[PDB]
């Protein structure tokens, strides 16, 4: 019974959110999914789906202001938490330590327990001030994974696109996971 | 008569540079063009585009061995670099001065002589040393450009993708483009 | 036609922000003006100034939670931006990607696609911290302009001493301005 | 007359900041005490102690938001601030300046003036990032102190090891203390 | 069959390692002890435990003069190392490999085969050098553990503070624990 | 099933890397060996070994210039790479990222996936430009394990040594090997 | 018998090292000489000079391709090297550990034995890269020695100049020479 | 209208400067120019110029104690300041801010209103002291020109050299210039 | 007349520190030897050797508690030192200044009157912790020298191997030696 931590934070990409936690869920996990405010701004911008949707699918579902959530404690145990979309704020206020809300706190408990932590940072360009924060991530033991364009796989549609990215960030999480992969 | 370099190299996404030289031509600029060995390897793998297609759209094609290109000096003018898309190797090559190749040196003498380069990196994680180049490349004045994900334009193929991030990548060369923006 | 946008935050000196705005609408640019919630009280500390008179001067006004606004994305087009006068607090949010209002988060998307950035940092002391952060800031490209004092000019009352000190910081947006200069 | 701040944060260790209230007003000094929205959730979660009782032990109480309390200015004397317990969201705002509410403006308007403060640090493990952030508060001048458990003054319960820890945090702030010292 | 090294050095808090040796212990674990001078001699001081009692409910025991231990190479294996408490100069001395016992040769041993080491360091105030050791020690993959005070557990006794201090450090081996946690 | 990456280069020690590959072979793991065109010189000049011994001995062989292989993408998977001998020119190309062949790149690729890398590195003196490089690549992760002599096995053949050091590289893949070790 | 490596790279200068080469054999030395590939293209487009010129003038001569040259290992012995011009590509190779051809792995030998080692770089300008690149390598030990005109002795040809400049570069090899000083 | 600030300091190639004014002269420029005492020590000793010449060909002539200069403020409007050739104590004044004349307050000035300013550093070896102090020169944003030979134009007297590198140096103060390029 | 430090520490190895003194003393110099207590331990477990042939086969012999050696100041001449075998307590002793035994002194004499001292370090795998002290040993101006199997001398037998590392730890010293070398 492994379980995981998924969070949405206000980058575009929210779908590749929604597909890592029904990946997850199909797989037989547990998910504990968090959405932030400016999350839920993106997902009304660049979707039509059901604003009660992530909560749905999710095992247990929190909003970013519930900082006595179980995982904002060290003391819980799971197996490893997913930022997917990563605005350029939760990676900083998780580089620098600012843990004002329930995701960069549950994000910050990860980092200091030596769990497994995936951030899906998506932003371009990046400026030298971006990279030296990813650095400082990476450092503390992030996994950076921007949700770059891939084209190996010959996909054809944007699901296509979204199913290979949503696969590779997975792994990331220690996750076996079927998909196409280069041979 | 503005004329800009665009260069391919060994990562996924070789239809960004296609895209990219064609959109550049259709305004009106001149295109040098330059591909890797490893890029072409990487678009016979990934498309089905002809093998000399790239020579064709471009002003000028130059392999990557053509070490005495006119763009190998900086008393050469011309108006920006973009490398798309730019593997590790070459993003490296140029952070650290390994300019073996037409592309690295290009990007080097656009680098000294204060012009833009615009560096469309592939990769996916970025570990610290990934990133520590990165930062070094943009303290050397470089954009970063991942080439993400993106669905706020609402996006509906992969033509769609393709398109707002080759606008994108073509907006760091200061071009004014038409495309679909944020309102 | 230019377009600039011009952030009032939280430390003294609003009337250095309001005048800027002033003369940038005077010489015929648009500017879309950001007012935080502690900018606001200071205002009302600080003036006797209306407190919609800031809307009233600006092209299009906007307040720090409206983080959907146009210049949230680099993808639309403007051609620099003040904070006047910056906070510390605003100025580090910045250089640290604590981008969790417009203000941050139109700044970080200013330097990302390499606009310009003028911060006028009003504090003193500056201690080491404080210093570390400027420097950060200036190697993102930033530009950092305390409100010094100017005398050079021969100053007469509080007027001219603002007179100058927006004069020098609208040069900083790569304005062309008529102002009293030394010889 | 000797003044001091105090501010308790949404650390574990609740007990620990009333404490230091009441043992400096024991001793005749002014307190300004704040407490931040978290730890009055912590305070209700960890303890029996009225909502209000802070309030009642200081002689002036404010709320994280008052972001013009007098101690929010330079301008303003007092002799130290105690930060009691500190979350690292708290110390890593005040670290890199995010001082977005009145403790963590206060603890750098005490910094910038070169007065006493004391960070009692709670949290654990500690990684790299965190390691850093105390680095470089430590270099800003600020003592850093975490609530570590002593067993040298041969405590039998759970006060006297309160009562251990709260002294060495007011010897921090200058205080001379009366209380069980090695020999 | 798990084995795991435990040392005790000369800090405060001698109770937290005879603790955590019963834990383990009672788990099924062997546990091979150390124990320094200095932590004899702050034994003496704390307790009233028999000088010989580490030894008694140790699987192995060693001083700290026995260099030729077998865990002193990379070849003999076992699954981590705690030393609890951790003087700042045991730290100190794996940090800067200054290896001249067996418990900084253990655990400079157990860092170079990247094992698990947990170290309890128990100091405060910490200044800018214990930082950045601490610093350091965390970028060679030790676990950083100050034995800060815990509330939230609603203790009652100094045993209570103990056990929730010695269970966390035993989670920091990666030990399946049953305690009390925040739920 | 456990599947691993072994690759000789240009450094002297062939024989460290032949007798690596014998031995995951005789614990039933798969070998994906790589052989750099130096590393095929060293063999000439060092051994007398058939020059297409390693391809026998693995369970597949590559040549360094065939960057499509399997593992030069993440998305394939293996359980950790040692490159046996290496020599500088391969651990600096790993460390900075000019991963211009296929060793170069799959160790690159190990690294950004976090799997294990083992670098067998023979060179001596080390000026501080390797010293600075070897830091890097510890950073970024890999084990950096000079093949140094060893004796406290008291060995009395060259077979003696390599064997010691061989069975030290393969624990460096987190593999259980039955070899004379320190009692 | 004093020897010495002088190795021409692809930078714009030819005519130093050939000129370097004659003034050494004059002064009875041996050299051992190293083109690279991108050497010849320039001496083509550079000079008239006999293709096999370096060749003839030279004690023995190499092609950067002999990397199993009896000065690629340090238990050869020499007196120091050379390399006169130095492009960015070959400094940068030297100075990251890219050892990839017999220039690069000889002037990497030269360092780690402690022999003298001269770099003749040419390129301007030189960006923030360049000169971080630059600053290791002076610390690993190498003379960093620009080829910059000279007019104090009071030139009147090209060969004046040429002169001046390879008597200066001699004397970084610890050469005494004959030639026109600042008195 | 372009206005340039053209200071000469006490390095070999008088010469260099006298002819980047003439240029900038023929072209249609104003170039102030600034001549320090040792720069005018050097002219005698290295040319036969007319000690008056500098201040004849200039539109307005300083010497370098005329601190209080129209271009010592950043009010004052020019478009780039070269110093040719730039001394090293010169080049180091303005890295670090001992601006205690007018060249070095005026290309402190040129810095930080973000003009440019081309230095064309004259000395060789450059120490790890000078290289440290050219990078800080680089991040400021100076263009770091040293005046290398070159010899791909083929160069036949010195005044082709001076010619070539006098236009490059042009080219770095954004200057159209008609001259022999590579091709 | 040459006079060298030899020392013997305690890592595995003893053979080469007895076998570099019998070279120096074959080729007519005086060798000054200390072994320190962990060494006469470990020669003990691997050889045979006499426990007091270091002190037979030595000019003259200290042990490490000689504090007052007349090599442990500057004022006293030699010609170089060597540690071999080097262990990681000993060269981080070296690298940090905690010179608490004469051999740690006499190679801080060595450093600091610009002597040569030669470490042969042995200690695999080495940790990010162990490298960064080599590089600060590296730019003190120590020769870091892992005592790496060698082979391309292609050694029959054990005495084969450490007649080549010993061979090249004295060319270390700068000492003439005859072996076989690379051709
Ligand atoms: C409303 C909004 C916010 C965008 C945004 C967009 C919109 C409409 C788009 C979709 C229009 C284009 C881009 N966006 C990104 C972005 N931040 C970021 O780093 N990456 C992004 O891709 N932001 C900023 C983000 O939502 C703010 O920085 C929030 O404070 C982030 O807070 P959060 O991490 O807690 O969700
Ligand atoms: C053949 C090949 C090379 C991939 C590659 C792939 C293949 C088939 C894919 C498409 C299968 C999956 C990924 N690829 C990337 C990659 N390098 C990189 O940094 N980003 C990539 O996205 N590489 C490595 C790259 O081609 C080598 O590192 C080259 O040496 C790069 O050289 P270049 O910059 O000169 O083109
Ligand atoms: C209410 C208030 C806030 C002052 C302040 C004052 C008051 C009354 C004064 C006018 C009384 C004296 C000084 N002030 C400054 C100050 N912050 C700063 O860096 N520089 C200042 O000059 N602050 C702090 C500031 O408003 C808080 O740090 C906000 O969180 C800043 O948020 P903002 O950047 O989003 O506006
Ligand atoms: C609700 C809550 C928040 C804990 C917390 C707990 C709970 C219930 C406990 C008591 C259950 C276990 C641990 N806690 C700590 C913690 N932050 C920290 O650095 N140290 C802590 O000891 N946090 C996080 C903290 O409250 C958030 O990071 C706040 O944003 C801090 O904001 P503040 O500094 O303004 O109070
Ligand atoms: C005797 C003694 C030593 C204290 C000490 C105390 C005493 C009596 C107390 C209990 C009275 C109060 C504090 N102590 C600590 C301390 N070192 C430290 O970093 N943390 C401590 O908590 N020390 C110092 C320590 O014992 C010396 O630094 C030893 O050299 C440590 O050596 P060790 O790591 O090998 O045991
Ligand atoms: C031919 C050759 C190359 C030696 C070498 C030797 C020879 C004959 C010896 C055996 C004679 C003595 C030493 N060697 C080493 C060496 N590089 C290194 O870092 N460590 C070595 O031990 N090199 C250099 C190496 O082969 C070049 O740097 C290659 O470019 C390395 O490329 P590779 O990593 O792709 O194999
Ligand atoms: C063909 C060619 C290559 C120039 C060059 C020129 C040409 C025609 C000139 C003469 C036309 C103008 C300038 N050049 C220089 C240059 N590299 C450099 O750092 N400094 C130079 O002065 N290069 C680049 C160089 O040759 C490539 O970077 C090679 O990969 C260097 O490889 P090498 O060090 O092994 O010779
Ligand atoms: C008199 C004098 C000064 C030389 C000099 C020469 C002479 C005669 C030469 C022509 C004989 C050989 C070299 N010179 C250089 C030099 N400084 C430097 O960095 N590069 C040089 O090329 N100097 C030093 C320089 O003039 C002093 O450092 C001044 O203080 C520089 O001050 P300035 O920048 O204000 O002019
Ligand atoms: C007893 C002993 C100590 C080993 C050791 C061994 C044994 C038996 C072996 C031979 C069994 C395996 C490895 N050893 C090494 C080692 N230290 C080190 O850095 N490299 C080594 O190769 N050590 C540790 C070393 O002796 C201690 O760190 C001493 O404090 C070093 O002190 P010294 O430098 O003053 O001699």
């Amino acid at each position: 019974g492994m379980r995981f931590v998924v969070a949405l934070t206000g980058a575009s990409g929210q779908i590749l959110g929604i597909r890592l936690i029904e990946k997850l869920t199909e797989l037989g996990a547990e998910v504990y999914a968090v959405a932030s405010r400016a999350a839920k701004i993106t997902l009304k911008a660049e979707t039509d789906y059901d604003e009660g949707y992530v909560r749905e699918i999710a095992t247990k579902y929190y909003d970013e202001d519930e900082i006595a959530a179980p995982f904002a404690s060290g003391s819980f145990r799971h197996d490893g938490m997913a930022v997917v979309p990563c605005s350029i704020k939760t990676a900083s206020s998780i580089a620098y330590g600012i843990a004002d809300n329930l995701i960069a706190r549950a994000a910050d408990v990860t980092l200091k327990e030596k769990r497994r932590l995936v951030l899906a940072i998506r932003e371009a360009p990046l400026h030298s001030g971006h990279l030296k924060t990813l650095a400082r991530l990476a450092e503390m033991g992030a996994v950076i994974f921007p949700p770059v364009l891939s084209f190996y796989t010959r996909p054809k549609s944007v699901d296509d696109l979204i199913e290979h990215t949503v696969s590779r960030i997975a792994e990331q999480l220690g996750v076996e996971v079927d998909y196409r992969r280069w041979g």
